[PDB]
């Protein structure tokens, strides 16, 4: 149907906008602490601690399969990156502090993205 295609064009445009959002958030992690999944080889107990791991590469695969239906879903995954890190690592660690900084800096980007998603439909 023509409706199905119009829907698909909106998903595609959302995917375009989320890709740019993703790039901007990832620039706020110049150390690449959140680039890749936590290694189960190097942290064998990780899944005893963290039930839903997340990282920027895993978000990027979902993105390019057009697997985010709305900004809320995308934000949930971004928040997992931050929240997982702040639970697993202590406050006095480079990792915890990197999450805080990403959260604070990401807030600005996400604030405007929400306006753009509402605005452009």
């Amino acid at each position: 149907s023509m409706e199905q295609v119009a829907m698909e064009l909106r998903l595609t445009e959302l995917t375009r906008l989320l890709r740019s959002v993703l790039d901007q958030l990832q620039d706020k992690d110049p150390a690449r602490i959140f680039a890749q999944p936590v290694s189960l080889k190097e942290v064998p107990d990780y899944l005893d601690h963290i039930k839903h791991p997340m990282d920027f590469a895993t978000m990027r695969k979902r993105l390019e399969a057009q697997g985010y239906k709305n900004l809320h879903e995308f934000e949930e995954d971004f928040d997992l990156i931050i929240d997982n890190c702040m639970k697993y690592n202590a406050r006095d660690t480079v990792f915890y502090r990197a999450a805080v900084r990403l959260r604070d800096q990401g807030g600005v980007v996400l604030r405007q993205a929400r306006r753009e998603v509402d605005s452009i439909g």
